[PDB]
């Protein structure tokens, strides 16, 4: 499948991609704004995320730090970020279908679209000022609006037993964007695509 990342904000980010385990694709590269990265993801890849990280240095041998969404240093990820990031959320060929979302459960960092650019589905979008509007005790230092899991550490938060509830905290990034996942156990807002679909990402879509 082919996904086409595309940079619409007028600061750089430094696009990541992976299933966890393993980069997709390279794993990760930079975006100037304007500028479009296509990769291709495996069929039946299961799990996989991409996300905009923010405010990066790599050296010649693409070891380095970011701001938002660093993955263990490298520019090609092949683990997953460290919040706060927007994640868009991808399983394909999943018997036979498409599943994707956008995620605030690891907070907000880039405002994304995603899309499929084939028939069949609609796409999902969280766009909007998440950071600008941040609640003070989730905003993060270092940038970005952390998820309050991050921050407090609770059962509550985190939904580690998986009986929690919406909290103040969810309920901000719900009401700013409520066709993303705001925490664990929230109603889902996935969208089913055909198998095999074709989709777009794109960073600060408005």
């Amino acid at each position: 499948a082919t996904f086409e990342i595309v940079n619409r904000c007028s600061y750089t980010v430094w696009a990541a991609a992976s299933k966890g385990d393993a980069a997709l694709d390279a794993g990760g590269r930079q975006l100037n704004s304007g500028e479009s990265w296509t990769i291709n993801v495996e069929p039946g890849t299961n799990g996989g995320k991409i996300w905009a990280r923010t405010d990066c240095y790599f050296d010649d041998s693409g070891s380095g730090i970011c701001k938002t969404g660093d993955c263990g240093g490298l520019l090609r990820c092949k683990r997953f970020g460290r919040p706060p990031t927007t994640l868009a959320e991808f399983s394909l060929n999943q018997y036979g279908k498409d599943y994707i979302d956008i995620s605030n459960i690891k907070g907000f960092n880039v405002p994304m679209n995603f899309s499929p650019t084939t028939r069949g589905c609609r796409g999902v979008r969280c766009a909007a000022d998440i950071v600008g509007q941040c609640p003070a005790k989730l905003k993060a230092p270092g940038g970005g609006c952390n998820d309050a899991c991050t921050v407090f550490q609770t059962s509550e938060y985190c939904c580690t037993t998986g009986k929690c509830g919406p909290t103040e905290y969810s309920r901000f990034f719900k009401r700013l964007c409520p066709d993303a996942f705001s925490y664990v156990l929230d109603k889902p807002t996935t969208v089913t695509c055909p198998g095999s679909s074709n989709y777009r990402v794109t960073f600060c879509p408005t």
